[PDB]
Order: structure tokens, then sequence, then C-alpha cells
DNA sequence: TCAACTGAAACCGAGAAAGC
DNA sequence: AGCTTTCTCGGTTTCAGTTG
């Protein structure tokens, strides 16, 4: 399982702007979730962490593809859906506000 | 898949007037559709099928949510517009009369 | 004026399928 | 094999833009 460590690398990158930490323990954070239909939309920031996850995992080949943002986006959320290292905080995500962003908490190895 | 045998249940149950087949065979129907800001306008017997629709799928709980009949509406138009088991016949449907209704085929499952 | 309405497209959870 | 990520499906939600 490659996605629990990746991801926890890219936040503690600080190469995505918003994917954040929103504790010191490092078990809480946020991940930037802006719609692609939104006029405040770029793609180059807004779905960086997205294409990332596609590139690392050879789902996107960089001048071969046509980029497929809304692809992307599926691919992240359905793997962390399903992943058992993260869990979605549904009821503290802020979807309604200018910046969007979703928060992931990230389970403890022996749960 | 739910929503086909729903509605062929709902148009079959009798309870939503204006919500009738249209030949002997129940492969053509009527949805009634009028607009919600006619003062000819009844909620509770205009927007009935579309709360059905909410109801039944979760998207509406009796002492959680507010009433809001222009989204139980969008939810079953779109619905319908993406559903392959249906198609709107456009030239039949009757927009403009102080009853209004949209005509619906219903597709073989074979195509 | 603005609530309601719209097609198109983006988005969604879940189970099957694919991949390690 | 058993695990993790991706594909497929049947709707749902949101977008800029229109309508009544």
């Amino acid at each position: 399982g490659k996605l629990r460590q990746w991801l926890i690398d890219q936040i503690d990158s600080g190469k995505y702007p918003g994917l954040v930490w929103e504790n010191e323990e490092k078990s809480i954070f946020r991940i930037p979730w802006k719609h692609a239909g939104k006029q405040d939309y770029n793609r180059e920031e807004d779905a960086a962490l997205f294409k990332a996850w596609a590139l690392f995992k050879g789902k996107f080949r960089e001048g071969i593809d046509k980029p497929d943002p809304p692809t992307w986006k599926t691919r992240l959320r359905c793997a962390l859906n399903k992943s058992n290292d993260f869990e979605e905080l549904v009821e503290r995500s802020q979807l309604d506000i200018s910046d969007p962003y979703k928060v992931y908490r990230i389970v403890p190895e022996g749960a």
C-alpha cells in the first residue's frame, strides 16, 4: 500500500498550499477540495495533488495523455474512501467556503 | 438501479394526479411539471412526486431537513436526463398550459 | 428584481474488477 | 491469497446562464 506514506510525504513536503497538518501530532490534515467548475478554479494549483497521484501511479503521462482533472480527483477520492489508513472527518470539512477543503484523520497502524 | 421500477410503481400506484400512463402498454407516461413560481402552485400536490423520490433515496428526512421543492425537482429532472431507462418525448410535453406536464418514454431493457 | 429553472459537466459511494 | 487501488455504474450536485 503506497497511499499512506505518499500522502503523508505530500503534506510534509509543503509543496501544496492548503495541504497542511491541523495538529502537531500530524494525525489530522486538510486537503484542498475545490469544485472544478468554479470560476475561482485554476487547474495548475487546484489539481496539483490529484495529478501528482496520477503521475506517481503512472495513470497519466505528461506529454502523452490528455489532462483529465475530474478523473484524477475521483481516483484520489476513491482511494481515500476505501483506505483503512484515512478517515474523512466529514462534520469538520469546509466545502462551502471560497477555499474549500476536506478534513482527514490518519488511523493508527493498530486500528 | 432503483429509478426505473420506482417510477413505474409511482405511476401504477395512481396516488399522483396527472402522473399517468399514455398507453396501455405502459411504455409512455406523463409527469406533472408545474413551475413553482406560479400562483396556481400547491406544494403538497405539485411536489408530491419529487418529494417521494427525495424521501425514497434518503435525501430528505422529515424532522431533519427543511422542505425544498426546487431541489427535489432538480434531482428528479437530472436523474431522468442521465438515465438510459427514460427519454423525454419533448415534442409531446406540454409546458405552456395551465396544468403542465412532460412526456416520457420508457426504453426497453434490450436497448 | 429574483426565485425557480435548466443542460452540461463535475461529482459521488459502492461493488466488481484489476493489480500487487 | 489477501490486500490495495481502479473501473463501472446509477444517480446527485453544482456550474454559469436563462426564464417566468
